[PDB]
């Protein structure tokens, strides 16, 4: 069976121009505002736990299949850490589904979970966790909330539907309301997306004898408009395949399909041609429709 591609950009790297790399932010006072969290410059490169420049406030950790913030007393709290994992370049107004383990919390750490713009990989990109909602609709953690709060620590679920085409990011954020005591370590890991999109529907089809032009007209009960990626597949009454073809960004309808000549002065009247539809990106694929060719409803010439 087709397994939808994993669509995360994580090679565990703090190196800003590196592929994969994944950015860090900070939020002093823990407001909507972030900013970039820099470490020092001859040190992006080497594993383990890495300073906030300067500050040393926070420190930050990444590897291969995780990463994680530690809050140092010296914090001046509120106080937030935030990184983004970015993904590839997801389809607009696509359905996706992101897991993960939530790993270690420290006790005093509360954690908020978002998508947002991928980091840019530069030193001085920014956000603001309010601008959620130009990037996704529908976020949704399954049994649980967004917002800092105490969290159990396990397997999570975000689901969300794309409003822009372009890589994104899954925002890990966690906080400190007061200042810590000792160090206070959080850890996210083993992040995966998939698309999750469901293919179209056929709404209807205009298929006429002797006629080259199929016109299929698609629908979504889930609301999607975007058709893109989905795979038309159209055949006979007799299960032979005629044509396929895969509907491009934003294609309106009618989706044309252009028969061969031969195919089209072999359909009968009221023959009922079948159309099976396949999402590219998700691989989830449609019940099978049906609709019948009819005669050209043209006006008679004599
Ligand atoms: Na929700």
């Amino acid at each position: 069976e087709e397994l939808p591609d994993d669509l995360m950009n994580f090679k565990g790297t703090w190196e800003v121009s590196a592929d994969g790399s994944s950015g860090r932010f900070f939020s002093k006072g823990a407001t909507d505002s972030y900013v970039f969290h820099l470490i020092p410059a001859k040190d992006v490169k080497k594993p383990g736990w890495r300073e906030h420049n300067e500050v040393k406030d926070s420190y930050i950790k990444i590897d291969k299949q995780s990463i994680a913030a530690r809050y140092k007393t010296s914090t001046t709290a509120p106080y937030s850490v935030a990184f983004k994992v970015n993904t590839k370049s997801l389809i607009k107004d696509h359905d996706y589904k992101i897991t993960f383990e939530q790993g270690q919390i420290a006790s005093g750490i509360t954690v908020d979970y978002r998508i947002g713009s991928a980091f840019n990989k530069t030193t001085d990109d920014s956000f603001k966790i309010s601008d959620e909602s130009k990037y996704a609709s529908n976020v949704k953690i399954e049994g649980e909330e967004q917002g800092f709060k105490q969290r159990e620590q396990g397997d999570k679920t975000i689901s969300f539907r794309t409003l822009k085409e372009g890589p994104m990011s899954l925002v890990l954020l966690s906080k400190v309301e007061k200042k810590p005591q000792g160090d206070l370590d959080v850890e996210f890991k083993n992040l995966k997306i998939i698309d999750v999109t469901n293919p179209s529907q056929l709404d209807k089809g205009v298929a006429y004898v002797g006629n080259k032009n199929v016109q299929l007209t698609l629908k979504s009960d889930d609301g999607r408009t975007n058709f893109e990626g989905d795979e038309i597949s159209l055949f006979n009454s007799r299960g032979e395949l005629l044509q396929t073809v895969t509907v491009t960004k934003d294609q309106q309808n009618p989706i044309s399909i252009t028969l061969s000549e031969d195919q089209a002065k072999s359909l009968k009247n009221k023959e009922k041609l079948k159309v099976s539809i396949k999402q590219k990106q998700s691989k989830k694929t449609s019940k099978d429709f049906f609709f019948e060719v009819g005669i050209d409803p043209k006006v008679e010439a004599k």
